[PDB]
């Protein structure tokens, strides 16, 4: 019952971004469970307190809403839950087992965060209006808040999956990008054929510059790449099918996977009639949008990547996921506090 | 000795952005309009020049350009009380605009010289980069706005084609002109050049030729710069290879937007270096170089509510899209 002092103390501590290589040494063996416990009990309240302090600095008109009070109550409970293990001994295996259950329960509280935050934005539009300045402030915090949420849940999933009894938790060091593209297409195809009476076909063209025709693989979180590519397929298929409804030919959703010296780019092109440039900004705005696209961009940025969209009204749209090719360059992108 | 006084009066007035329709819409009318509007657009940018820090404002290039803008401002003020109905008054006005245009011809290399002076004198810091980028975007855009007025007046009033504006601007014709020019330059230096492929996508009127109302001279400069960088990257990347992949272009006509995508296969670029292609400072150094006329090219696009964007995939190639307003109703001057 001392959360305000806990937030002030740990807000001074800066978050600690981690590279892809560091995640592997932690998950290299089950013997590293103690080192992960001693690190996570310190780092988790730092990331919580930093965003929690940013949450409290919000204006009271936003902070006083029931949606914001609920999420802040979850962060406080999980913060106080993690701080019970600060005084415990890592050499006791029971202390380690209790921490995992705590982390699994911490996630269960924050499962419905994105739908909850979407309610507060809709409440804001109908109570205070949807003006450009309100969008910039809502975009600024939610990107940082969700980027903090992506970073925090990343740390939890690695410990629960590794320390349970080829894939290092949620990270696949031999991640076949084309297979993840095909999997995201297959899920979108299933939804497309149920909603519509057709589905665009898939085309993939890999471009390995240094090793032409060799399969392109990287070190990444495939669950993140699936989330980004899947949200892109749903948009490409919706526009492609609805644009060619009076037409018989259904163009394919062509994809390209280029492996450069630094970038691993993943372009997805449709022919859904495209979008005017005026409305491209609207697709990434939380208030004006239906958050799979901005959240997908955060997954890209989370490891120094990016996700960009460029369209041609009357023809179609192209979307490129930019990922760091090297695991060295793949480092956590956290909100600057 | 009232140059600061003249700047204060007309700087108070905000510039009036004009539409493409207004440009189509007589020398007395343009004479009376420009003698008010020109000193207003000069005063606003000359105001921001003095807002610069002492590091930049004290440079010889800045003070040199100020001498042209000050001298150009004073040239317009003689005609404030003159007679529009006098043909000698109107002719002197038209003659006065040509010298001001020719006076400011060496502004871009002069301003480019000042950036190099700052890079070597104070270093390449992020804060000065954004300020130089923020300032040069507004200064060069003001230069385009002023030249557009001067060219429209001097060319219309000489004593189907409205000066610099082509109401039936076939976009693919301007693309071929810029390509053929860049190809000859590519052939002269590299003794080789990629081939061009053009496609058109008229959504509202299939198979109708894509025409618009635009300034083809501004459109030629943008496409010319893009080909020069696409040809170099395609050539230099395939110097050991035999086949040069072609430079493909598409022209889409939507309900409101007219887009122009250009695509090469010059091995693409990392995402980190895309910023420096549009930066004045990082493109500035002691066919064309990668990112030379590209900052100013993006300004020509935004001058009528357009934009210019680059998207590259390292190991493959690069895409470049020019977004333009299809309708002259939405084509309006973006003024600082
Ligand atoms: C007004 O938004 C739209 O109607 C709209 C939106 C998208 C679209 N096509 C249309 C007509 N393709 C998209 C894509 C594909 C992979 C390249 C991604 C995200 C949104 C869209
Ligand atoms: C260091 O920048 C470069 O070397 C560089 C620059 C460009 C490029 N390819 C490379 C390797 N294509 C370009 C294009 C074409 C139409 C798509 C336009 C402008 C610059 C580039
Ligand atoms: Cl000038």
């Amino acid at each position: 019952g001392s959360a305000p002092k806990y937030i002030e103390h740990f807000s001074k501590f800066s978050p600690s971004p981690l590279s892809m290589k560091q995640f592997l040494d932690f998950g290299s063996s089950n013997a590293c469970e103690k080192t992960s416990f001693t690190f996570l009990r310190q780092e988790l309240p730092v990331r919580l307190a930093n965003i929690m302090k940013e949450i409290n600095l919000l204006p009271d008109r936003v902070l006083s809403t029931p949606s914001v009070q609920l999420v802040q109550s979850w962060y406080v409970q999980s913060l106080l839950d993690i701080m019970e293990f600060l005084d415990k001994d890592p050499e006791d295996h029971r202390t380690l087992s209790q921490f995992t259950d705590a982390l699994v329960t911490i996630r269960n509280r924050h499962n419905d965060v994105v739908p909850t935050m979407a309610q507060g934005v809709l409440e804001y539009k109908d109570t205070y209006g949807d003006d450009p300045v309100s969008n910039q402030n809502i975009q600024y915090f939610l990107d940082r808040f969700y980027l903090s949420r992506i970073s925090i849940r990343m740390l939890i999933n690695q410990h629960t999956l590794i320390f349970d009894g080829k894939h290092i938790g949620s990270i696949d060091p031999n991640c076949n990008v084309s297979e993840v593209v095909k999997d995201a297409y297959d899920m979108a195809k299933l939804l497309c054929d149920k909603y519509y009476m057709a589905s665009p076909d898939l085309e993939i063209q890999e471009i390995n510059a240094a090793n032409s025709k060799q399969p392109i693989h990287m070190v990444y979180v495939p669950s993140h790449l699936y989330h980004m590519l899947f949200e892109l397929f749903k948009n490409a298929m919706r526009a492609t099918v609805e644009s060619h409804e009076s037409s018989l030919i259904l163009p394919p959703i062509k994809v390209m996977v280029a492996l450069g010296e630094e970038d691993l780019s993943i372009k997805m092109s449709d022919r859904g009639g495209g979008v005017p440039l005026r409305k491209i900004e609207r697709l990434f705005s939380y208030m004006y949008s239906g958050y799979g696209l901005p959240i997908s961009r955060l997954y890209a940025k989370y490891f120094q990547g990016d996700l960009q969209l460029f369209s041609m009204e009357g023809f179609g749209t192209d979307a490129v996921i930019y990922l760091k090719a090297l695991s060295t360059d793949s480092v956590e992108r956290l909100p600057v506090y």
